């Protein structure tokens, strides 16, 4: 059986990049039960806050990459380097939010805080795994900090999330009224990253355009050096093992892998 490419692009040229569909495991064509969509889209009124009067924004006349810089001051520093990853010390158990400049900071379009809103640029293919379905892995080395991809998908409030069937696409927005993006019927290339219990990326809440905090976009970035091949995956956190545990179990393979059948046995039986 051979690997097959069987999309030159599941973006439909939408994003920086192609990203490319290839199975060489089974007979399953590339999804289409979906709509690829590059931003978050709206199915109600949601009534974000875009009033750029309302904008927190920079008075910079440089490249933002001094302490001076407002937008860099609400994330208590920017935390992009010059190459526009992370620094070493970004705190990656409890990330501070990410506020990037905008359109009413006065500076340039291509300073040093822009990284999110300028979109993917690793090089990355949707592929079919050995037990987990479909998933994303990179076609390059990707070192820690870099930005992968945005959790896309449909703005939901949370009681329509509660109403649901298919609750496998969904990140929440925690907040203190609370959204989430279901990324079921209108989602990116992050919608088909899976689980592990061992993660090489964290999301990040970022705000570019507008700084309504009801809905933070939500930013991949690497938190290790990523291999040439290697699977993408996130933690998808307790609560949705505590669901779905019951109808599947963990496949990451990993020997710190905490949902696995294995796993999930030795606690039950530790329990007695
Ligand atoms: C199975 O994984 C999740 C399920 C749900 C869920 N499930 C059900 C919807 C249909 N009803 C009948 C019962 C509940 N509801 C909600 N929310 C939003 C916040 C809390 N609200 C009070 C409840 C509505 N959030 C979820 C988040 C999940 O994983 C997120 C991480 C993994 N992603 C990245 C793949
Ligand atoms: N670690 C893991 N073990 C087993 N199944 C997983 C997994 N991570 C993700 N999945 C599967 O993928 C769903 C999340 S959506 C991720 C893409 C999915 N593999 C697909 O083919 O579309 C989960 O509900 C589960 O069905
Ligand atoms: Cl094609
Ligand atoms: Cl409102
Ligand atoms: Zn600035
Ligand atoms: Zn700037
Ligand atoms: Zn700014
Ligand atoms: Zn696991």
């Amino acid at each position: 059986r051979t690997e097959k490419i069987i999309c030159r692009d599941v973006a439909r040229g939408y994003e920086n990049v192609p990203i490319p569909c290839v199975n060489g495991v089974d007979g399953e064509p590339c999804p289409e039960d979906y709509k690829y969509i590059s931003e978050n889209c709206e199915t109600s009124t949601m009534n974000i806050d875009r009033n750029i009067t309302h904008l927190q924004h920079c008075t910079c006349v440089d490249d933002c990459s001094s302490s001076n810089c407002l937008c860099g001051q609400l994330s208590i520093r920017c935390w992009y380097d010059k190459d526009g990853r992370l620094l070493q010390e970004f705190n990656k158990i409890e990330p501070p939010l990410i506020f990037e400049c905008n359109q009413a900071c006065s500076c340039w379009r291509n300073c040093k805080n822009r990284v999110v809103q300028s979109g993917i640029k690793v090089r990355l293919q949707l592929y079919r795994t050995a037990k987990m379905g479909w998933g994303v892995r990179a076609l390059q080395t990707i070192p820690q900090g870099t930005f992968i991809c945005e959790y896309v998908g449909e703005l939901i409030s949370d009681a329509e999330a509660d109403v649901r069937e298919d609750d496998s696409y969904l990140f929440d927005l925690d907040n203190k009224e609370v959204y989430c993006i279901d990324a079921r019927y209108y989602g990116n290339i992050s919608r088909f990253i899976n689980h592990l219990c061992d993660p090489n990326i964290i999301p990040v809440r970022v705000f570019m355009l507008h700084q309504d905090l009801r809905f933070p976009r939500i930013a991949f970035f690497s938190s290790r050096d990523i291999r040439t091949g290697e699977e993408l995956g996130f933690d998808y956190g307790d609560r949705f093992w505590d669901i779905k545990s019951k109808y599947f179990t963990c496949q990451c393979g990993s020997e710190k892998c905490k949902h696995s059948a294995e796993a999930i046995a030795l606690e039950q039986s530790r329990l007695a």
